[PDB]
């Protein structure tokens, strides 16, 4: 199925997005105002190396709002938070617990998790280091996005080099959309461990069905009171 | 036949700016050495050292006319059409229009609104008159795709070409011209012939 | 009428007195904003000026806030840059911003504005659709009370010439009668609207 | 035998060194000129106490180029990424895949390994992290150099503490080579597990073989292709 069939569960939703230090994020309005029609409010913070690429008043063309670090209710203001593009240096930061950027420390002051949308090139996504945070964000109940293998441009060598770029921002959305259901269906308090993997094996296979599903966990929530 | 040229890219305060790149990364497999020369709105919206990472070198408002062979302006604003039209040069970017040789290829991008004022195309046709060429927008009304521009570039710089060669006659040149304008892709093949029947009638 | 005015101040030394203008047309318009060249900043603060309307836009989206946007006072300068379609300040491109015409006020001594540049602008404003209020022999500004008429006078005179599905003889009987009433705008306009969809 | 013996693999190698906030950093000089006659060009990128302790414009005149935080090909560029002085906040970010400077971030960019020099005062150096960040930046695949117990000058104290200093610009040019050597070695296709084995047991007891070890292994590999 499509992205456009879990509108429903983003409609009241407020949505902040960390932009890190990396090429793509020039890029990012193109996934700003995609989401822009699904979710209630649209709020974007930056790290200082993202303003150098793209100055925060240019980003702000496209959100209702951008924090720049030069602000720490904004973790409890929105209702899900997405790091796009997260670089290997914020997923440094939030495995080990240091926040010394807005970005990291809103993931801290965020009640629930965070989604992580990985991009760099191929060379640093094949170390050592990086694989572990990764793998450290997961157990810990954050969501890492996986990356698909591209030739992109290297700024680097101004030649096509290998790189694990950023989905489309329909193939985002239903990430943001499945990774919501997925919390909340992983902390519905009245249900049991063979429902529970039942809703969640389900998620895993059909994305675009996340509303339809979540919808249902409500209902067998409450008749299970 | 463009591998052979130099190109210079001028970009203007749009928004659109900010996607430059789809185009340099594109242009960049087809001609010899690209450049950029920018305003200071367009470096406000998109640093200057952002666009650098996208070209061989970016001219700031901090010579350029004569070491290009083809001078294009994109996105090219109202207000740069209106300074072009006039023979006002207030920044670098207008400026190059006037030190270029030859003709300057824009690509103007703005609202449905703006490019529907009367001053606006006064100042198109005034450009167009005076030997520049001023691409018209489509509908997605916003700039045409890179490949799209990569053509309309090439068809201008033919379109030049033929109509300075010394020793032809304006049948033969209106000849040359009209198989342009019906098929832009066929500038390489065209233009050869144009210069071989040139040094065929010295 | 309660239409939103947007003002464009330019760098003329009658900008200090603004506000005599823009609380007059407070009291008919319910929402005023400004916008300023830098020059105008220079002489009068933003802030001073923001005193007297509800924002004040400096050069440190409003074209299509405004229903009617007005350039007072307008600068040789400003009349260069908008009749030639150069767009080098907030001012200028405001005009090419604003989905229809301008009402400029110029002011400036009778050796400028007996310069030839300066009355071919001019014309050519006026051969664009743009109304160029004339200034008075002191060459300075007229009162505000007549600079709001004149703003509703253009106003009516650009929504009447507009009129989709209504004829010459409707249209030219609803144009001679602001000629002769400007203070009629509003009564003249309305009345213009319900016999558009009447004849639908 | 001596250091300038495998002179021959540095030739065409282009170095890359990275200048933490020691104070040991302000007498680099004797290790970039006694570099400069071995590597085909050097260049440095300096975190900020570094500029602090020694300015950027001074270490110019001993090097190539100097790369300051006021460039991300850096790591590409450099054939081979050495980190002299190393403090102990920069193996703490490297070993953690966190990058907030220049020289930690060009750790991740760079396409190898990195062979750091730390040095610290025999205090810092006897703290638990800092031991458990060298064996992790170790089963990385990076190679940390050991200091020498000296009796240097304490900034702190005024007097002469206990302190872990760098070995000299000579066995430092050993350790590079050395350290290149391993990481070719461990990396050539066609050789198995006795053989690369045995090449790298002859190079932890002679370092100054590494010439002639990696000349040999290099010709064991394509004979085995
Ligand atoms: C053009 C370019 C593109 C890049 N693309 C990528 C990529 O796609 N993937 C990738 O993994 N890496 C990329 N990098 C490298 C990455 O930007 C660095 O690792 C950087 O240090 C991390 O940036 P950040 O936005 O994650 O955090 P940043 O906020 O950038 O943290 C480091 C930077 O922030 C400033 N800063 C100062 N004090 C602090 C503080 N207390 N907290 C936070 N920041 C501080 C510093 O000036 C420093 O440059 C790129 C670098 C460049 C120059
Ligand atoms: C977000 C945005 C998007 C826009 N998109 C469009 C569009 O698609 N189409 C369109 O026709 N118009 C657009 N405009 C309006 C356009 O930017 C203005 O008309 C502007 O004056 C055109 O500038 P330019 O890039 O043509 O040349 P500019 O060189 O930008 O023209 C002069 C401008 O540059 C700045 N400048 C020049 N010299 C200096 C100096 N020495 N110091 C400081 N500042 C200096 C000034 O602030 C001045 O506004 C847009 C404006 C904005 C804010
Ligand atoms: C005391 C005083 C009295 C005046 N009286 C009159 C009068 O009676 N009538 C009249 O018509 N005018 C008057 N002027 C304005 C003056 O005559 C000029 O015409 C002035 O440049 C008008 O500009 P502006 O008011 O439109 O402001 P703006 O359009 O903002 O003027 C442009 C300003 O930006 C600066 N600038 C320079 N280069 C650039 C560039 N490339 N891009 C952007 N900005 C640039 C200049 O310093 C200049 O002041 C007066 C000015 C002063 C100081
Ligand atoms: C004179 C002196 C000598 C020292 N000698 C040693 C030693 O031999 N061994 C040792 O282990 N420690 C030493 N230290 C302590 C060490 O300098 C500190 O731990 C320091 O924070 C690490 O410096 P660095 O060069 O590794 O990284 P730095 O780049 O110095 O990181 C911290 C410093 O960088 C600046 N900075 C700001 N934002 C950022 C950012 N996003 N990323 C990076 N830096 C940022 C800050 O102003 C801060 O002071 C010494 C300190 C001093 C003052």
């Amino acid at each position: 199925g499509g992205g456009s069939m879990s509108i429903s569960i983003l409609k009241d939703k407020k949505l902040l997005i960390g932009i890190c230090g990396s090429i793509s994020s020039v890029g990012i309005s193109s996934y700003l105002l995609y989401f822009k029609s699904f979710f209630k409010e649209i709020r974007v913070v930056m790290t200082k190396t993202a303003e150098d690429l793209i100055p925060a008043h240019t980003v702000s063309y496209f959100c209702d709002h951008v924090y720049s670090e030069h602000h720490v209710e904004i973790g409890r203001w929105a209702d899900i938070y997405c790091i796009i593009p997260a670089t290997a240096n914020i997923l440094g930061q939030t495995a080990n617990g240091v926040a010394m950027n807005l970005v990291a420390t809103t993931v801290l002051a965020h009640p629930h998790n965070t989604i992580f949308f990985p991009n760099m090139n191929d060379l640093m996504w094949n170390k050592t280091v990086v694989s572990r945070n990764i793998e450290q964000l997961r157990k810990d109940g954050h969501i890492v996005i996986e990356p698909v293998e591209i030739m992109a441009f290297e700024i680097a060598t101004g030649t096509r080099k290998p790189n694990r770029g950023l989905i489309t921002p329909d193939k985002a959305l239903l990430a943001i959309e499945q990774g919501f259901a997925f919390y909340e269906i992983l902390h519905l308090p009245n249900l049991n461990e063979e429902q529970r993997n039942a809703f969640i094996q389900s998620l895993k296979d059909d994305p675009s069905q996340s509303a339809n599903l979540l919808a249902e966990a409500k209902k067998l929530n409450d008749a299970q009171a």
